[PDB]
């Protein structure tokens, strides 16, 4: 049922309140998603001022329902067959050497629109670090999400190593423990094990004055 409301493009809505460090903010995104191409493509800006972070650090924080699923592991797809309840995604990030964040997520739809709405609070960050230090490359590297089924949990367990470029040229690591969970008591699939195999390049709108974000999502399926 969830997979028919993906039949085509949808509009999707992204509510961010952080705290990182005691720095306070908010982000809000706009976009479109199609499963079919498994493309994503939104535009986040920042409300409260200039971003405390790194845009870089908040890209997988800001769309596992939009994968494209080939024909075959379409029972895999754990993600669209929790819509249009939704589904309750939490993670704890670590940044190698440095703070993490900690990320408490709702997806579904309200309404047409499907809705992305985030908490996060970050903590022991080094103010001179690469992400107070605001030395992260503006781009994104090309990594696999690893799913796992969670019988127990009646979820996901999901887990994957994102590598961020550095200006000295060096990496920068973050290692992403993630959980899903359904919002409805109605029946979901559980997948066996498999990956999301993640593009994703970085821009910015030309005539767009306050401190913003254009991100651009290629995720597809595999593994089984």
């Amino acid at each position: 049922k969830g997979e028919e409301l993906f039949t085509g493009v949808v509009p999707i809505l992204v509510e961010l309140d952080g705290d990182v460090n005691g720095h306070k903010f908010s982000v809000s995104g706009e976009g479109e998603g199609d499963a079919t191409y498994g493309k994503l493509t939104l535009k986040f800006i920042c409300t409260t001022g200039k971003l405390p972070v790194p845009w870089p650090t908040l890209v997988t924080t800001f769309l596992q329902c939009f994968a494209r699923y080939p024909d075959h592991m379409k029972r895999h797809d754990f993600f669209k067959s929790a819509m249009p309840e939704g589904y309750v995604q939490e993670r704890t990030i670590f940044f190698k050497d440095d703070g993490n964040y900690k990320t408490r997520a709702e997806v579904k739809f309200e309404g047409d629109t499907l809705v992305n709405r985030i908490e996060l609070k970050g903590i022991d960050f080094k103010e001179d670090g690469n992400i107070l230090g605001h030395k992260l490359e503006y781009n994104y590297n090309s990594h696999n999400v690893y799913i796992m089924a969670d019988k127990q949990k009646n979820g996901i367990k999901v887990n994957f190593k994102i590598r961020h470029n550095i200006e000295d040229g060096s990496v920068q690591l973050a290692d992403h423990y993630q959980q899903n969970t359904p919002i409805g008591d109605g029946p979901v699939l559980l997948p066996d094990n498999h990956y999301l195999s993640y593009q994703s390049a970085l821009s910015k709108d030309p005539n767009e004055k306050r401190d913003h974000m254009v991100l651009l999502e290629f995720v597809t399926a595999a593994g089984i």
